[PDB]
């Protein structure tokens, strides 16, 4: 039962991570998405800012609110580990590289390999992110739970309502992780900085494809729908601007830090409550 002990532990290792980020997490998700919210009338005027944000959805929703929708980061831990522990070891076998053999080679199949093993993973998960994003953009809340976000999406739009943004989304991990791994290489306390740097590097020049990805889940349930990423990414760009596709990216740096303060605080907590840390 050692193995369960590891799966359960990391479980909530992954859950107190996610659970600390959730309150910048939805601020950075309500003004990436708030355009979309004020067609679906669930805003009534645009945000001025992170502090406009935070402070409007306190005063008029609470404070439990900004936890909104964190139970599906918290519940996907253990469809994704299944995975990750099942086919993440021979996906690499198949793309993998050690540098000597090539660092083009090297780069290369690091791209297919964790493009391959994300796909895979979104093909049984990427439903748990789309509840996670509906219930984040909210006020009579449009949403009242996971559930009701599964039955009356699939009433309206069926399976593809959940799957919505499936490809900007992969193409984004790809895109992401070549940066990270690129950034990460290139320079290589300091390894917070390091760690600070190349994850808000890699994930600010990958955002517009996560903004036209959670705007295309924004969609579901409506008349009018995105034909396809690009079609999204060229409507965006020519009625708000370029901008608009950066959206809640300096939000998302600060649960960026905030993660990974956290993450390591609660590591140096492992060590000390437990014997050995479960990561
Ligand atoms: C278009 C985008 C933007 C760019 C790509 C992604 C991630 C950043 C992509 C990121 O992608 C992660 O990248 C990591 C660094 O390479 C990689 O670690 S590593 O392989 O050990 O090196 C992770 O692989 S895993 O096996 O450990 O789990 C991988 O997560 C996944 O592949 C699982 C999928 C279910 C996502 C995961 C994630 C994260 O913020 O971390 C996450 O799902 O939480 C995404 C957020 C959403 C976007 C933002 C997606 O909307
Ligand atoms: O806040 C007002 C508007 O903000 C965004 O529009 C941005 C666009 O997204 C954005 O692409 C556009 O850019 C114009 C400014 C150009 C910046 C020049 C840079 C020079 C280098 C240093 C940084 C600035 O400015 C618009 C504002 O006039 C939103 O997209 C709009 O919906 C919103 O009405």
């Amino acid at each position: 039962s050692n193995f369960l002990i590891d799966f359960l532990m990391g479980g909530v290792s992954a859950a107190v991570a996610k659970t600390a980020a959730s309150p910048i997490e939805r601020v950075k998700l309500l003004i990436q998405n708030q355009d979309e919210m004020l067609k679906q009338g669930t805003l009534d005027r645009k945000y001025a800012g992170i502090l406009d944000c935070f402070k409007r959805t306190a005063t008029q929703e609470g404070v439990i609110s900004f936890w909104r929708g964190n139970t599906a980061n918290v519940i996907r831990y253990f469809p994704t580990q299944a995975l990750n522990f099942a086919f993440k070891d021979k996906i690499k076998a198949m793309f993998g590289f050690k540098k000597e053999e090539g660092y083009a080679k090297w780069f290369a199949g690091n791209l297919a390999s964790g493009g391959a093993a994300g796909a895979l993973s979104l093909l049984f998960v990427y439903s748990l992110d789309y509840a996670r994003t509906r219930l984040a953009a909210d006020s009579a809340r449009q949403f009242n739970g996971l559930i009701d976000v599964y039955k009356k999406t699939l009433k309206s739009d069926g399976v593809a309502g959940l799957y919505r943004g499936f490809l900007p989304s992969v193409v984004g991990i790809v895109v992401y992780r070549g940066l990270y791994f690129g950034m990460y290489d290139s320079l290589k306390l300091a390894s917070f900085l390091l760690g600070w740097v190349v994850t808000t590097g890699a994930s600010t020049c990958s955002y517009p494809l996560d903004t036209v990805r959670r705007r295309m889940m924004m969609t579901s349930g409506q008349a009018v729908k995105y034909d396809g990423a690009f079609d999204c990414l060229r409507k965006i760009v020519a009625a708000e601007g370029v901008g608009s596709l950066f959206k809640g990216c300096g939000a998302n740096i600060l649960r960026g830090v905030a993660g990974a303060g956290v993450i390591s605080m609660y590591d140096q907590l492992q060590m000390i409550l437990f014997g050995k840390k479960f990561k």
